DNA sequence: ACAGCGGTCGCAGGT
DNA sequence: TACCTGCGACCGCTG
């Protein structure tokens, strides 16, 4: 056995062994030629990114009990993970050397730096004698596919995508890998022979740098739970079948959806799966919703912002963004640092943000109404301070679905009905008219009654104090006055629109 | 051409 | 309940 090759998956999403080809591949080639081959699942963990601020520490958690979660399963099948700490740029020249690699495998993403940085180790392979089987099972459609399909553009509207990914084939699901046969440990390389816990899991202490940001454990990492969460949001099918998002409720202290963003993200879940499950529900069930709306629906929302984006290096900025409508955002610093840690003064808008801090999971119409107060409703900052608050805090930190759905909500891009303004006040109220959201991520106020806790301004001294929270004691006064200001960025809204309506002619 | 339709998720005030 | 209308007057696609 001095004389093996050895075959590397290299997992950077797709955290999962259900549904994964480039994974399948390899253990499947073992198997056919026994004694042949060593088998080496990989993941690249860059030691300098610990401290990088745009990684909150309840991410940083649920990759590391992915990591965890996918040695155990991979342990299963007579294998491990190896977690290589260092660089794709110096970890692939040595490794490949060091075990005699024939093949590397691994999922496909269309992230630019993603882009960039396969192209280089695909250079590398190519030049050092080494096979890349690459697979697209991220998403159910490949964005390229759908991109030719639509003769070489990126559909812009969600139903003419539909149309086009209906013409597409949907490949197998796949099954776990197959059990690796008369496998043995690898030989040590010269890294192993120095610490033999070199490609060992990282623990908590060594993945998150500030314990003191993590929150309530509410959403474990990895595939296990991905699956489990997964079977028990589809268990009752009726809901499944008449789920329409608009529906459901951004303020309920349970999630009101399924809560699977997070390993649909990390590939924990399979898109694909999830998907083929969905679709066996709705045949059975007669009475039921159809996208936009519904929970296929939603999941066609993450294939459609996967394609437009996969097409724009600069999907996730204004400038030189082929989708995005040039707005003359605003630089208010205050204004932003009290939005980003839930102190503008509204209620309903700082309990949003405190649960996302706290919790790395907040509902798709909480998102809606503090990105609105954000950018076009209130503050008029810019889309991308936003999203890059929410990089840091949301588990599911997706760089295509957090960009779209942004450029979305300051309708700048796919929405444009920008005389449609969510009220900080009353658009929480219809879901939660008595303001218990409020009054467990905003404490504070729990006093107050229902009459005036979105609207805390409205209360006298004399009853600000008998609540026991005192406005500019205890909560904030609130930064901006919604009534006036949203009436006057309407305005701003329409005037950008029609600086762009003169471009977009004038370039004819 | 350029109008009419549809567009995941507005509000307030009706009924 | 779950519709409805006024508000003021968007874009992409279609033919
Ligand atoms: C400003 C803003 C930023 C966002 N940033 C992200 C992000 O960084 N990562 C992320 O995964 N989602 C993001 N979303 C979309 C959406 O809010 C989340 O996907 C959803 O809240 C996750 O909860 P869920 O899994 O219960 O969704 P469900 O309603 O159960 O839907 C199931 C799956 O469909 C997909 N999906 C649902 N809604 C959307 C959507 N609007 N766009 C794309 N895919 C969707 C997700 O994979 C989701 O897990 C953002 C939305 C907004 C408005």
């Amino acid at each position: 056995d001095s004389q093996r090759s050895t075959l590397v998956h290299w997992f950077r999403k797709g955290l999962r062994l259900h549904d994964n080809p480039a994974l399948s591949h390899i253990f499947t080639a073992a198997n056919a030629a026994p004694g042949r081959y060593f088998v080496r699942p990989i993941f690249i963990l860059d030691p300098g990114i610990l401290d990088w601020m745009q990684v909150g520490a309840n991410r940083w958690r649920f990759l590391q009990q992915t990591l965890e979660d996918l040695d155990n399963q991979l342990r299963k099948l007579n294998s491990r993970l190896f977690v290589v700490r260092g660089k794709p740029a110096e970890v692939f020249p040595r490794i490949f050397k060091s075990w005699r690699v024939e093949m590397l495998t691994f999922e496909t993403d269309i992230e630019p730096y993603s882009v960039t940085r396969d192209a280089a180790v695909q250079k590398l392979a190519k030049a050092e004698g080494v096979r890349v089987e690459t697979h697209c099972s991220h998403t159910i459609y490949n964005p390229e596919l759908v991109i030719a399909k639509n003769l070489g553009k990126a559909p812009i509207t969600y139903q003419k995508f539909l149309g086009i990914v209906e013409q597409l084939k949907v490949p197998k699901v796949l099954g776990v890998p197959e059990k690796l046969k008369n496998m043995p440990t690898p030989p040590k390389d010269e890294v192993e022979q120095k610490d033999s816990a070199a490609y060992d899991c990282p623990t908590m202490k060594q993945l998150v740098k500030r314990p003191e940001e993590l929150g309530p454990n509410k959403f474990p990492g990895g595939e296990t739970e991905a699956l489990r969460r997964m079977e028990e949001s589809l268990k009752d099918e009726i809901w499944v079948a008449r789920f329409e998002k608009p529906n459901t409720a951004p303020n309920s202290l349970e999630p009101s959806t399924t809560v699977l963003s997070p390993y649909l993200k990390f590939g924990c879940l399979s898109a694909r799966l999830f998907n083929q499950k969905l679709k066996e529900i709705i045949k059975r069930q007669p009475k039921h919703s159809q996208p936009p709306v519904s929970l296929i629906g939603q999941l066609m929302w993450r294939e459609f912002y996967y394609t437009v984006a996969a097409a724009e290096p600069n999907f996730d900025r204004m400038l030189g963004n082929v989708y995005c409508m040039q707005i003359p955002w605003q630089e208010h610093p205050d204004h932003l640092e009290a939005w980003t840690h839930g102190r503008t003064g509204y209620p309903f808008i700082d309990a949003i943000m405190r649960q996302l801090r706290q919790e790395g999971w907040i509902h798709h119409l909480a998102r809606h109404a503090v990105a609105c107060f954000l950018t076009r409703g209130d503050l008029w900052i810019s889309w991308e301070e936003g999203q890059r608050v929410f990089e840091q805090l949301l588990l599911d930190q997706d760089w295509a679905l957090n960009a779209g759905n942004w450029m979305w909500l300051s309708a700048s891009a796919f929405f444009h009905q920008y005389f449609r303004v969510y009220s900080p006040v009353a658009f929480g109220k219809k879901t939660d008219p008595q303001g218990h959201y409020i009054r467990k991520y905003v404490p504070e106020l729990s006093k107050y009654p229902a009459g005036c806790i979105y609207e805390p301004w409205k209360a006298s001294l004399v009853d600000q104090r008998a609540y026991g929270c005192v406005l500019g004691t205890d909560y904030p006064h609130r930064i901006v006055k919604h009534e006036v200001v949203h009436k006057e960025n309407i305005k701003r809204m329409g005037a950008a629109y029609k600086v762009n309506r003169e471009v977009r002619t004038g370039k004819e």
